[PDB]
């Protein structure tokens, strides 16, 4: 369960780190972190797309990529933070 | 249940676009980046409404549209991406 | 229920709206626009405040606003939206 | 169940605001409002990372802060906000 969120999580942050760094030119680190930036809905806006080509597939990368991220933070939270928190209590 | 959803969305972000264009002076592709990008809640902010009717729609497109974009991300995720991930596993 | 997060909630965004035009120096409408923003988590950052004052505030801001921010929109789109959603469809 | 999360979520905020103080160079109280508004995921980019180390924590610190910080959040709404509320109807 966690493993395979895990590993799609990766997937798609590998994915808006290419697209990124290709269509928008940015630094790969600058792509990763914009990427993550962008799907936990942080949005700082330091980085954000200037082509409408970026902008499109921010859309898409945005509605499909929402659900698989905190679907990983939630996992992560229920299944490896909370028995990790509740065996130090112990 | 998603159809449904998809077809609100759709009509939702068509709304924002046409005013965001109109009132704000957006592109229309623009416009609807700008939509989604506030419906979603990342908000990066390259784009936000400069007059008072852009402010008072924005505070209340927010309030009637962050529930139905985050009812279709959650049937996206959990009707069409769940399933077409557990369908690949096998 | 849905009343009484209604009234909260506006209370909750008279209160921004009052402290951001006094401390922050905001017109009440753009205060208005800045609470909605940030306690529906969108963040734009076209307004943010600048004094130590205001940076406290908004910290125990969030973090008392957003429950009822977020339970008012729960409400409103499953006792609101859904039931009108579906009455649409007969 | 509050205390224990009220705790983990003070610990983690003093963790960044002692990073972000130290590597981006922040004042330590605009390092504290950084951090709750990037865990929060309001994200007003008024401050953000300029350094690669500010970078890779950040995606780090959002992923392993944010399912604590909503877990804070959902227990204060739940189980302090709402018995209030109940309490000052009768
Ligand atoms: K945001
Ligand atoms: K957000
Ligand atoms: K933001
Ligand atoms: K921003």
């Amino acid at each position: 369960e966690f493993q395979v969120l895990f590993v799609l999580t990766i997937l798609t942050l590998i994915s808006g780190t290419i697209f990124y760094s290709t269509v928008e030119g940015l630094r790969p680190i600058d792509a990763l972190y914009f990427s993550v930036v962008t799907l936990t809905t942080v949005g700082y806006g330091d980085f954000s797309p200037q082509t409408d080509f970026g902008k499109i597939f921010t859309i898409l990368y945005i509605f499909i990529g929402i659900g698989l991220v905190f679907g990983f933070i939630h996992k992560l939270a229920v299944n490896v933070q909370l028995p990790s928190i509740l065996s130090n209590l112990v």
